[PDB]
């Protein structure tokens, strides 16, 4: 798709047997879903780092689904206010920002 | 411009008779720049929200240029860890999210 910028670029994402809702966000390195089993091992990661870290827990290689695109990437687990797709996702997709 | 996101989509800018990098965020609602003189009136204005709030100054109908391409909105002056050009400027300059 094209998504213009006129509101909150909110997408429906397939994740992990689920639907979520999250965030295409070019200004975040790393995708972001709160509340979500995955497959596979875990590792710790702290997050953030202005005013403090969020430790989540890393995934790597799961597959996510937006707007019919498959994308394979690493996704964090743990609290977020938003849930957040990130540059890692957004590279996979083969999403540009184009002005 | 089509720009890819292997890497943080950083740019230079012109405002304020200033040059300026900030960071292209579909993330972020309004543009947040540190450090410059502005004209205008301006107002203070509460952002960020989670953890605690920021007060900034809020000056309407800046004019920057990025890659050439004017555009014309408000542009919140005070600290931030990195320079943000938010939607309220992305729309301005036509930009969109593509895959």
């Amino acid at each position: 798709p094209q998504i213009t910028l006129w509101k909150r670029p909110l997408v429906s994402i397939k994740v992990g047997g689920q639907i979520k809702e999250a965030l295409l966000d070019t200004g975040a390195d790393d995708t972001v879903i709160e509340e979500i089993a995955l497959p596979g091992r875990w590792k710790p990661k702290m997050i953030g780092g202005i005013g403090g870290f969020i430790k989540v827990r890393q995934y790597d290689q799961i597959i996510i689904e937006i707007c019919g695109k498959k994308a394979i990437g690493t996704v964090l687990v743990g609290p977020t206010p938003v849930n957040i797709i990130g540059r890692n996702m957004l590279t996979q997709l083969g999403c540009t920002l184009n002005f």
